[PDB]
């Protein structure tokens, strides 16, 4: 049985088992992924401190990014304070290296971690460990365990926590560290430091004013917060807390956002409504990969108010077939391949065969290098 | 009191200089706002194309290099090579090439400083402009090689391309506004000579390289924007007969082939940003006409050999400039209606169409905006 972690544990165990028995189709797929994975073996570990502009703390170990929809105001002489343009990403975001480097880190470590779980080769754990240490625990290059300055806005005078969503990138990688435990490269001392980082980040999530705020939001930010919350709690083996967050936080939050038709009214008022409708469920989808390893299915468990997350997939299914029909503002094209993983996750969990069949029709490219598709051989022809 | 030939609306700019000298309150108010906007360019350290780590294939940091914005790594290839195209979707990798945004910042600064010197006469603005011009263009270590070989390159593509020449309009407008500072104490006769020599060299590359040749023959918005940049360079060099030849032998035939009988731009209707690329082609004619009209050639009303006129394109688009909602073609991003204001004002005054000029002012530009391309257009603010 796979260690508790941020992935579909069924598909992952299936892959390792077929790989060990020698099944051709899986062994060929894994030898693809290994060729894809070779850039991460040579790839030099990134660190949050690779930045020139420092944050208010003057500490380069603090993660800092710009909130993507905030732009300078031309009608002010300094451009300050920034004004918002929902859905239109300000290219200034890319002057904060963490925004893209946390992605590159997260991808590298997830891929290396799952390949060491499937194949068992020390070269994959040894490379994953190098990435984990430099990003999280290294006394000089690892990030502080907080997200105070995530998605900061210049000229804004209050502090906000909407930026906590940036954590999904590196917190998936935190969980997968559990997969290389037992390797020769991940020493007891390595695990302890990462446990202590994970313990500190969790304390920051739960008790900081920004974390408390985010823990209370009944929108897609609250769902993503709790999904990230489960990943940290899963890494630390706090399964009772996983049960309590699922039942006391995620399901109530999910039920307040679903309307009687299954739509998500808070996301239909965005400039990117089909994207943000799917973003919300993607939070629930990643949380459910962790809850269902301990027996809790968030797709089919109803909330106190009777709403259940399957109603929200039903509303969106027609448009996942024919995205033209989306009768709401979508100021940018929508990636139909996001429906493939979502409908398989939700279809496998709900015993809905129409969903699983449509997931396979849409599919993912067999040879793609997107690391989040590594588990989904079942979607790749 | 006539403005030197350059890449701006000379009527609006002479009017502003005239009114500011006479003491008119409303212009003096506006120019003092512009001066507060322009102080950041006085302090701004000059930019240079050489501020980059990743070198071009020539291994010369003085070569301008950018990435073609719509080209993306291919996930199904082990190295992502060769890149593939997604029309309309900017690959954020473009921001790893510093010249993409630094040429904009440079261009904006030198243009703002040049126009304010023309209007106010203040040497502080000629001195600041000249600083930006020397570092970008002529400096023997920091200045830019006079070419666009590696503009909008594409990783994995085997042939060389010319369509990235469009990147030139940023620093090219700045090249022309150097004419406004000639005669200051700060722009010495030697500064003029090097810059003249640089512009002669860049114009040579534009006209004789394989890439510039291709670009001079495209009958799309790239060909139009090529000649509009060509006119900036030839105006700066005072080659006014060439301006007349380029207008009658290239711009007019190109405009004549790209306008259909209903006044639409077929080539632009097929892009994923059809309302943006229709306006783009026209803005090429607008910026070329600001120059051609200073030597007596009105590109909005002068027909091609087939009797097509550029005013026919404005007519096709005017109703959509009112209600962009009605645009019945692919537009995978929102359309900025302020672009129409300058366009409609520029075409309206050249064509005598009051309906156009009224619509321009109704849309308007923000009085306090710091966007330097709106500096001449007080008439669209207020």
């Amino acid at each position: 049985s796979a260690p508790l972690g941020p992935f579909n544990a069924t598909l992952l165990e299936q892959l390792k088992n077929d790989y060990q028995k020698g099944e051709k189709e899986v062994t060929r797929y894994i030898e693809l992924q290994e060729k894809v994975a070779e850039k991460y073996i040579k790839m030099t570990p990134l660190s949050v401190t690779a930045k020139k502009k420092l944050p208010p703390s003057k500490d380069p170990r603090d993660y800092m990014t710009l909130s993507p929809y905030w732009w300078p105001d031309s009608t002010k002489i300094d451009g300050l304070p920034y004004i918002r343009k929902d859905g239109e990403r300000n290219p200034e975001v890319y002057e904060y290296p963490e925004r893209e480097n946390a992605n590159r880190f997260g991808d590298a470590a997830y891929c290396l971690g799952v390949l060491y779980y499937i194949t068992g080769k020390e070269v994959y754990a040894k490379a994953c460990a190098n990435h984990l240490r430099t990003w999280f625990t290294d006394p000089k290059l690892g990030m502080n365990p907080n997200m105070t300055y995530a998605q900061a806005v210049p000229g804004m005078k209050k502090m906000r926590g909407s930026g906590f969503i940036d954590s999904r990138r590196f917190s998936r990688a935190l969980g997968v560290a559990k997969l290389i435990e037992g390797s020769k490269s991940w020493t007891p001392s390595d695990k302890k430091k990462l446990d202590d980082w994970a313990t500190a980040f969790c304390y920051w999530m739960e008790n900081s004013t920004q974390g408390q705020r985010e823990s209370h939001a009944a929108n897609n930010h609250g769902l993503w917060y709790e999904a990230i919350h489960l990943m940290v709690l899963a890494y630390l083996d706090r399964t009772d807390r996983i049960r309590e967050v699922a039942e006391q936080s995620i399901l109530p939050k999910m039920g307040a956002q679903i309307a009687d038709d299954g739509s998500l009214p808070q996301e239909l008022k965005r400039t990117l409504s089909l994207h943000y409708s799917t973003f919300a469920l993607e939070a629930l989808m990643e949380a459910n990969q962790i809850t269902s390893q301990i027996g809790i299915n968030l797709w089919s468990t109803p909330a106190s108010n009777g709403k259940v997350a399957s109603q929200a997939v039903d509303y969106l299914y027609p448009f996942y077939l024919n995205p033209e029909d989306w009768k709401f503002k979508q100021i940018k094209p929508f990636d139909q391949s996001r429906a493939a993983i979502l409908l398989y996750e939700a279809g496998t969990a709900l015993g809905n065969q129409k969903y699983v069949d449509t997931a396979k029709r849409i599919g993912l490219k067999y040879s793609t290098s997107d690391v989040e598709t590594i588990p989904y051989l079942v979607l790749k022809k």
